[PDB]
């Protein structure tokens, strides 16, 4: 028999599944292929060997493990189309891995946004949709979810495969029967202006996936989940979206929190100055706009501490992710614990309240900082203020504290039975001298004056003319990196406040869902006509009349 | 962004400041923003409990108005 | 001249060294000096910890380049 | 600064360079796991019938032209 | 410091037969576009002398490309 002969396979854990015809495919070699394929050779043998997994900490090359998976990663058109059309064993297009990744699946994962890379994984990827619309005109292989649930739209989003995703979101294939697999298509054209009208299913809303919430809500570690949003029909998608719905809805909630605040400042301002809360409430006018204010400050609380649970609980970051992004989430909900803890000192009868509620207080104001967002200026500049936080102001205050404390000890070494003569007092009067208010005499109580003295220049050289000059240059050659960037990760803020408003909606209308449900083809695969939601978006262009 | 941090934080020591000879909003913008032309005292009232809290208020104000925003104010001049 | 244009670390700490062991010199010569020496090596022991800043990507560049400040910039303006 | 941003990076790498040659040298427990990379069959073939190890190192890499 | 005649030396690779074995970087096996390059590593990681890593960190600072010799592939490889 030939059947057993021709299917022989690797048993081994690491080539598992590797068959002839995998080896005749990578071999590029055409004549093998056909003659396996004519000889019953299983066209869908799954490699599923570690070999054949993507697992970082060992050598391999994922492709998907199946035969057309291969071929297509390996860009050899013609062995795709035998193997999806040859007279013997036709492979199955919508077939899946053990992982449920499907061919396209397969091609988005090769994907990694280099020119010539994604230039013939795009075309390989076309070349494919094409093929099974004429095999199986009822079938829809890009609306196929792996095992994690994510289509291959989703996938592009998901991995940050920006070249793959600027090619799908506006994919146009001009021929007959082929058509209703475009997701950018043009209505009219008159002079040089033209329409195009893009998909927008599974952009805007959909079960789980939408590319939107896919790319705001990345892990962080996605390459380039600050440019994805650049592709054309989403940033115009996300700026009609907030001038449209969410800029008034923005605006108000700026307004609402900026009385919060004076609520806030007014009720801790007038505090009583009495031992021992909580205070009795008199019965005077003052007094009872008092507690108002009291009461309104502690819902507030409530208000973003409840709102940040939601927000761990729905994102789940994964105790890294909780840190490195989400700062304005993180710090919104620090401000609500410390008036919650506020509270409960309150009523607990310890004027340590107080200490708590400055700090609530304090935050609060800064935390304004968060609606800087949703201008451009403005939110450019906040993005660089937290931008200069977690870079150069981190890196110069380990410098300056290591040197500060360095100093600091010699000298409160050398003074001996003085004022000062302990470290907080010591550390004060150095850190003094970087706002410009070092006494530089601040005490005689020693021996070896030229020693005390020479200390003391040897910091402030260090410190004030050294390293604060050098965060000046720093932070020169930080702005000058950053600007681009900060641009774009605006434009996400802004994304991700447009995202969480449709979410949160408080008037259940339906006109969060923009751009009309117009007819695009008109001809499926059967005689019904598709409605798709398309987005409008009119050009212009002076060449190619 | 800098009348943003100064309000916040005179807001926040005038509240924990009690019956001193600042104790007021105008008193405290002030002595807060002698800190940004370098005249900042840094012990300028002992008019209140807890000093520890007072003392981290303050240098946190230092850091992010005279050695942050200050110092990004020179680098985007220079930028612009 | 190699022993000087570089090597800038092993001087650093080599100096450190010599100002504990004149301490300890004065220490048991019973003079009140070996303060003088001693405050010298403590305040320089703080600041070779920023040796330990190679070894990690973006301290350790830091690091450097304040070497190279101290180095070029601001030797020629303290002169 | 703006000069000195890329020299600062190779001046760093030469100086983990040296702490990580200075730590072989010194090495504190005799350990010999120190000299990595594995005794390979490069060749088999050297100019007489005898084969060559020659401790190699092996680095692996993607190229997704030149098929 | 000749940065050029080493990045060829450590990377030489020769393809015809009786001068396989004066290469350095030999190809092991290519499966798709992944592909596993072996370096010799004799002389670089340790010898009797004149280690190339120990010869390049200690120089003598006159060296016209002592900082960028080590971004030669296999040494900072290697010393990663
Ligand atoms: C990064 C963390 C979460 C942080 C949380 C609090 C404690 C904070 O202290 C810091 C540590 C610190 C302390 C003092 C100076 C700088 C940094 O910085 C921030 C954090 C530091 C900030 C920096 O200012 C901002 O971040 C405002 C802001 C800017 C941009 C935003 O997108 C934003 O979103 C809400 C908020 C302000 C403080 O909250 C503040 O006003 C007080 C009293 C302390 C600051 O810890
Ligand atoms: C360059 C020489 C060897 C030097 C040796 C001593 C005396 C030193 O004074 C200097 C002269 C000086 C004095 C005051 C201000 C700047 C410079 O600078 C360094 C040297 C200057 C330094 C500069 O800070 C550093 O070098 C820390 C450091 C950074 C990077 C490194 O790779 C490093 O390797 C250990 C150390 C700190 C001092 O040792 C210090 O803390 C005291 C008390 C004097 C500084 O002479």
């Amino acid at each position: 028999s030939l059947k057993q002969f021709v299917n022989a396979s690797y048993t081994d854990s690491y080539y598992k599944g590797q068959t002839a015809l995998h080896i005749a495919i990578e071999r590029r070699n055409m004549t093998l292929v056909t003659l396996l394929v004519e000889n019953g050779a299983d066209v869908q043998a799954a490699a599923n060997g570690d070999f054949f997994k993507k697992t970082k900490g060992r050598p391999g090359f994922y492709f998907g493990e199946l035969p057309l998976s291969l071929a297509a990663c390996t860009n050899q058109l013609a062995i795709v189309k035998f193997l999806l059309q040859n007279s013997w064993q036709p492979a199955d297009i919508s077939a899946r891995d053990s992982v449920g990744n499907t061919v396209l699946h397969a091609l988005v994962e090769v994907a990694d946004n280099t020119v010539d890379n994604t230039k013939f994984v795009t075309s390989m990827y076309n070349e494919i949709l094409i093929l099974g619309a004429k095999l199986h005109p009822t079938l829809k292989l890009e609306e196929i979810t792996n095992r994690k649930g994510l289509t291959p739209l989703a996938l592009a989003a998901s991995s940050g495969k920006i070249g793959v995703l600027a090619y799908i979101l506006q994919r146009e294939i001009h021929e007959p029967e082929c058509r209703h697999l475009s997701r950018k298509f043009t209505e009219w054209a008159y002079g040089p202006v033209h329409s195009s009208l893009y998909d927008l299913s599974c952009i805007d809303t959909c079960e789980k996936n939408s590319v939107l919430e896919v790319i705001a809500y990345s892990s962080s570690e996605t390459p380039n989940r600050h440019d994805m949003l650049l592709v054309e029909p989403l940033n115009r998608l996300l700026q009609d979206k907030w001038d449209r719905f969410v800029k008034r809805i923005f605006y108000f909630n700026f307004f609402v929190y900026c009385l919060y605040m004076i609520i806030f400042t007014a009720a801790a301002y007038y505090r009583p100055v009495e031992g021992l809360p909580p205070y009795k409430l008199k019965n005077t006018v003052g007094d009872y706009f008092r507690v108002t204010g009291e009461i309104l400050s502690v819902s507030g609380g409530v208000y973003f501490f409840f709102r940040g649970i939601q927000y761990f609980l729905q994102r789940r970051p994964s105790l890294k992710s909780l840190f490195v992004d989400s700062y304005s989430e993180i710090l919104f909900f620090v401000q609500s614990l410390f008036m919650l803890v506020s509270v409960v000192l309150y009523f607990s009868q310890r004027k340590e309240y107080v200490a708590s509620m400055v700090f609530s207080l304090a935050m609060g104001w800064t935390n304004m900082l968060y609606y800087t967002r949703g201008f451009q200026q403005m939110g450019i500049y906040a993005v660089m203020i937290e931008k200069m936080i977690l870079r150069d102001l981190c890196r110069f205050m380990f410098v300056y504290l290591v040197f500060l404390f360095g100093f600091s000890t010699a000298v409160v070494t050398l003074i001996e039975d003085g004022k000062y003569n302990s470290l907080y007092s010591t550390c004060l009067e150095l850190f003094k001298f970087t706002i410009g208010m070092g006494d530089l005499e601040f005490t005689e109580n020693y021996d070896f004056k030229a020693v005390f003295i020479i200390l003391l220049l040897a910091y402030v050289i260090l410190t004030y003319i050294l390293l604060l000059n050098m965060l000046i240059a720093l932070m020169g050659e930080t702005v000058n990196k950053i600007a681009q960037e900060s641009k774009n990760i605006w434009k996400l803020q802004r994304a991700i406040t447009i995202l969480d408003t449709e979410k949160s909606f408080l008037k259940c209308m339906r006109k969060a869902f923009r751009s009309g449900k117009l007819l695009q083809v008109g001809f499926t695969p059967d005689g019904k006509d598709d409605y798709r939601w398309c987005f409008r978006v009119d050009e212009v262009n002076w060449t190619t009349w």
